[PDB]
């Protein structure tokens, strides 16, 4: 059973980076390199190319296990004599570092919702065994340009992969966001959770709350725990911000809450959408059929690599109020309770509801758009599979997605081609022959862009 996953689809290329794009600015010069706006050289889609000077296969494989709406996308990379290229999708409304200083200090509505989004990003790494290390205002990343607009974590190239049994050693981060633990050689992914809890306390205050004049007398600071909440501007703040705050910056790694358990403070809880876009949504989530494998990862390409930022901004916010526990993967339950609000938006009566029949209703709607398996809706499969099918399923998206299939350029796919595609050596012949008999027109063992064009147009 191939798991499709927007991952699989992130390969190794082999053309040159500059076949395929050209520069236009730099977004943002990093310690070994720079990021560069780049437009695909036959669409004109615009992207952020990270370029790495060798003179990190790793943060190109962290990020192909990451789907997340607060999460950067990678679209696929390159590898030079001299370089990598990591294509990105671009986020238009710079640094939240920018912001701070701009702004200066954040209502609790606005940091709230931005931590939130923080908070919610990590909670879904730890889930799976991934910590950032290096969280801080300049990288993280405001979707475009409006006024509460969406947060995207980045910056992955000195995360790892961590286990529960055994610790991190290696002393990673940055002067003010840096955990004291990391410091002293023993953490695990609970220096996350201090990082943001600094990040927590600049958007509300202005200022850092661990400082010195020279790098040296910052990390003392950190290292003795001790902040204030002393300063003139912390009388506005309630004390439920203090509150989580003092929780997340909790000096004792065990005593520190997680990132899972801080979306649940009451702080980001207390602190919309038009019921026509949800039902909508709910509807084209209810009505999307599972079927065979080509049409499957041809949809997840569609949904996670081919559709902007623009297009998916209502269905972003949709997903993060339907994930109630804010951890990047609806369930069950949390499906079920999407239904079920929607259904009091329409005045319907909840014990007039067939609770067990939703719930059978949603253990069928899992099983359609699970692409891959793991028992949860992943942002990436929820997009897929809620935008409208006809918007989705444009006469462009439709020839971009068969022009990457069909990878010998033979206007056929064959099944190799689809092996390729799942990132496998070959497909069972069992789940091709379940492919073709449902695809296949001329009768010719392969599918062409016109048996690929009905496959999906049957909306
Ligand atoms: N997708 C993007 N869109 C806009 N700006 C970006 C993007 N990616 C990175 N940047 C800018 O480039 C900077 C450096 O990128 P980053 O991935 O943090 O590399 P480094 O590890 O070298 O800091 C960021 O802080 C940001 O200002
Ligand atoms: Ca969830
Ligand atoms: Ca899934
Ligand atoms: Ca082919
Ligand atoms: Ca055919
Ligand atoms: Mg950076």
């Amino acid at each position: 059973k191939l798991a499709a996953t927007p991952g699989m689809f992130v390969q190794h290329s082999t053309a040159a980076f500059s076949d395929r794009y050209k520069g236009q600015r730099v977004l943002g010069k990093g310690s070994f390199g720079e990021v560069i706006l780049c437009k695909d050289k036959v669409t004109g889609q615009e992207y952020a190319v990270k370029v790495i000077s060798k003179r990190l296969l790793k943060e190109v494989e962290l990020l192909k296990k990451l789907d997340h709406p607060n999460i950067m996308k990678l679209y696929e990379f390159f590898e030079d004599k001299g370089y990598f290229y990591l294509v990105t999708e671009v986020y238009t409304g710079g640094e939240l570092f920018d912001e701070i200083i701009s702004r200066k200090r954040f209502s609790e509505v606005d940091a709230a919702r931005i931590i939130r989004q923080v908070l919610s990003g990590i909670t879904y790494m730890h889930k799976n065994k991934i910590v950032h290390r290096d969280l801080k205002p300049e990288n993280l990343l405001l979707e475009n340009k409006r006024k509460d607009a969406n947060i995207r974590i980045i910056d992955f190239g000195l995360s790892t992969h961590f286990e529960s049994t055994k610790k991190m050693k290696d002393k990673i981060g940055t002067a003010y966001y840096i955990a004291p633990e990391v410091l002293h050689g023993t953490y695990d992914e609970k220096c996350d959770v201090w990082s943001t809890g600094v990040i927590l306390y600049i958007l509300l205050s202005g200022c850092p709350p661990f400082n010195g004049a020279n790098e040296f007398d910052i990390l003392k600071k950190v290292e003795k725990g001790k902040f204030t909440f002393d300063l003139p501007q912390w009388k506005k703040v309630s004390e439920p911000a203090k509150d989580l705050i003092r929780k997340m910056l909790a000096y004792v790694p065990t005593m520190r809450i997680s990132a899972r358990d801080a979306l649940e403070h009451e702080w980001l809880k207390t602190t919309s959408i038009d019921v026509p876009s949800l039902e909508s949504t709910i509807l084209n989530i209810r009505q999307f059929q599972g079927t065979q494998k080509l049409a499957a990862a041809a949809l997840l390409y569609m949904g996670s690599k081919l559709t902007t930022n623009e297009e998916t901004v209502e269905l972003n916010k949709i997903f993060q109020r339907m994930d109630k526990n804010g951890d990047g993967q609806l369930d069950k339950q949390e499906l079920m309770e999407g239904y079920v609000e929607l259904m009091k938006l329409k005045g319907e009566d909840v014990s007039a509801l067939d609770q067990s029949a939703i719930e059978f209703e949603v253990e069928q709607v899992l099983d359609a758009v699970d692409f891959d398996k793991n028992g949860f809706i992943e942002y990436s499969e929820f997009v897929t599979v809620a935008m409208d099918r006809k918007t989705l399923l444009s006469r462009q998206r439709l020839e971009r997605a068969f022009g990457m299939f069909d990878a010998d350029g033979s206007g056929k796919i064959s099944s190799s081609e689809l092996a390729t595609i799942f990132g496998v050596s070959e497909v069972d012949s069992e789940t091709w022959r379940r492919v073709l008999a449902e695809v296949d027109r001329n009768n010719d063992g392969e599918v062409d862009f016109e048996e690929f064009r009905q496959m999906l147009l049957k909306l």
